[PDB]
Parts: structure tokens; C-alpha cells; sequence
């Protein structure tokens, strides 16, 4: 396997998942020149500007191949510093009293995976907004408020004590799948298949 | 000062400079609702999708306010250097794994000078769309990178990344500015944000 393989994903996937594994992938396949780009949505992939996309969406009836990588839950988090100055929410309805940060788009992500008293996902009014989950993580780390982000983005921060998980009982246990998406015709190339195989081992 | 202010910049500027200051700004001006977005180049600003752009790079009516000057640094992780040795001259970079940008290609002309005093142009083993991606690859032991001081200085402080070829690396700095259209300067929240950024960033 040799040559250039272009892999596209959202910033958090590239930084927390791909980048860490790229050194191990390099030792096994030193002749494959990975190109790791970060863009928004499936435009690059569909317009054939990259070979493979690693994304959480569900594209069916597109014709594109999807290979499952891993499942992730959402977590509601804040910095110890924010909680020290603002208090810790003990119910989901108390989030109305706190600074909740969200996406500029898509707005569907601003309906959090934390259930209210009636068992319905809580829609926030974002104080700060951002175009990336990675920016929301940084704002949360620096004490700007409460965010709701994928586990793989914040779990190591929680382990290091840099973020504190909130409203754990109220938080939805449901997971969302992440997939490697690509056109069937590009499965022909060995370097995509060995990258895909590698990704399913290490992420699964 | 009250309402939404949208700030566009490259990822490393947002994560390493803006986000850390956003809580302090919030305490001073709690009624300003920041929107921090990251994109490529000046397209959002030009097409008036954001109020201000923080970028190092002229469709006129633009104003540019200086924020700070930054040097580049060549770095690798301690784990990489233990497995591949540390380069003692710029010319030895040919034997090592150097990671670069997909684009712009001019950025793969590094700020490290060879024996003749020429900036070293690399053949990138791996490429990426963002300097933040290059920082992560570097941290993970994938190779050597050349990135702006504010992206890696703290890692160098913490001992996670090692500065290489310190004497050969250029001392020259490049400016970073807040860029915006003249007409948007009338807005109070843009003015207090700019003032804050100028005070805080140097
Ligand atoms: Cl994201
Ligand atoms: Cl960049």
C-alpha cells in the first residue's frame, strides 16, 4: 500500500481520534501519505475532493458505503471553575439559570441529550455559539459555561479533572454511531481498505 | 454593550487565544453574546457573514488593527526524537518526517534557515488543512512541524513538544490583526471587543 489518502472529518474527530492513531498507522504503512483535512458536512466527500469521510450522520439512499467505527454518548460538562463561581445544576430545569453554550449551526444540536422533568430533551438558549464542537470544548475548559458534547471529545478532560460531568442521571444513555463514508468505486484502492481496516480495529 | 458579535478565525487562533480570553470578556461584558466561528480565509468576512476576522494575512473598506507579533518554531515530540534522533542542522530535516499543509503551499517553506541562509522547503510526509491538526500529529509523534509560537509555546513549556534547530530558526515575526469593515466599527460591542483584544494580546 502506497500513495496519498485524503481523510475528511470534523475537527474533534481529527484531533482526538485520528491524530493520536496516525503515528501507529505510519509505522505499519510508512508508504501511505495521509492527508487529514477538516471541513463541514459531506460536500468534499460527495464532490469527490476527499477519498473518505469519518462522520456521525446517517446517509442512507445516497449510494455511499458506510462502515461503522464506534458509538458515542453525549455528556453535559462544565469546568470546576465555572461550577465554583456559578453553582452546580441539580436538575435540568436549572440550566435556564446557567450559561449554556451551543452551535451556530446545526441548531438541532442545541437540543441537548439531557432530559427534563417530563422526559423530553432540553432545548437551550445559547449564550455563546461556535461553529465547532472543538471550540465549545475550549470555551468550556476556560469556564464560559455548560456544554453538551460527544464523549470522545471530553472524556480525557473528565479523567484529568479539567471538566466535571453534570446531571448524569438526567443525561440520555442513547448512543450515536460514527461511520467511515466513501464511494464504492474508491474501495478498489488498497490504501483506503487498509486504513479502513485499521480504523475499525483501533476505534471499535 | 449588548447583542451578538461574530468572530471568525483559523482554528488555532480560536482555541489557543480567543477561547481562553472569552471568560474574562464575559465577566466584563456579560450582555455580549460571542459567536466564534472557524473557516478558511476571508470569505465569511468579505461576504459579511461575520463582524470581525482575526487573521495574519484587502477588498477595500477593510480596517486592520494589530493584535500581536509571532515567531515560528520547529518542534517534535520527545517520543519522536527518541526514536529518530534530533536534527543538528537544517539539512538533516531531509532524513526526518516533516508534516505540512495541504494548502497554502507557501506555508511549507519553513522559517528554518539552511547553511546558505535560505528558508527550508519541505516535502511533507503527511499533510493537513489546519495548523491545529499539525499540532496534534506532532504531539502524537508523527514528525516535525513548523508552527506559530502561540500554538505550541505552552506545550514547549509543559515539555510535551521540543524546540528544534533553535539557532537556525528565523527570529523574524509576522503580525496578526483584527480585520473588519469600516462601517462595522460604529458598533459598540465590536469596539469594546477590539479594545479588549489589543489590551490582552500584547
Ligand atoms: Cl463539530
Ligand atoms: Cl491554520
Amino acid at each position: 500500500p502506497q500513495g496519498v489518502l485524503s481523510v475528511d472529518s470534523a475537527m474533534p474527530m481529527v484531533l482526538h481520534l485520528l491524530a493520536p492513531l496516525a503515528a501507529k498507522f505510519n509505522e505499519r504503512y510508512p508508504h501511505i501519505r495521509l492527508s487529514l483535512v477538516s471541513s463541514e458536512g459531506y460536500i468534499n466527500l460527495i464532490e469527490r475532493k476527499v477519498d473518505i469521510a469519518l462522520r456521525a450522520g446517517e446517509l442512507d439512499d445516497s449510494g455511499l458505503r458506510a462502515r461503522h467505527l464506534f458509538d458515542s454518548r453525549f455528556r453535559v460538562i462544565a469546568s470546576p471553575e465555572y461550577l465554583a463561581k456559578h453553582g452546580t445544576p441539580q436538575s435540568t430545569e436549572e440550566l435556564a439559570g446557567h450559561q449554556c453554550l451551543g452551535f451556530t449551526e446545526p441548531g438541532s444540536l442545541n437540543t441537548w441529550a439531557v432530559l427534563d422533568a417530563q422526559g423530553n430533551p432540553y432545548k437551550i438558549s445559547p449564550h455563546f455559539t461556535a461553529s465547532s464542537g472543538e471550540i465549545l470544548r475550549s470555551l468550556c475548559l476556560s469556564g464560559c459555561g455548560i456544554v453538551c458534547l460527544s464523549d470522545f471529545l471530553v472524556d480525557n478532560d473528565i479523567a484529568e479533572g479539567k471538566l466535571i460531568p453534570l446531571l448524569a442521571e438526567q443525561t440520555s444513555d442513547k448512543t450515536h454511531p460514527f461511520n467511515a463514508v466513501y464511494y464504492s468505486d474508491k474501495a478498489v484502492n488498497l490504501r483506503l481498505r487498509v486504513f479502513l481496516d485499521f480504523l475499525v480495529e483501533e476505534l471499535g
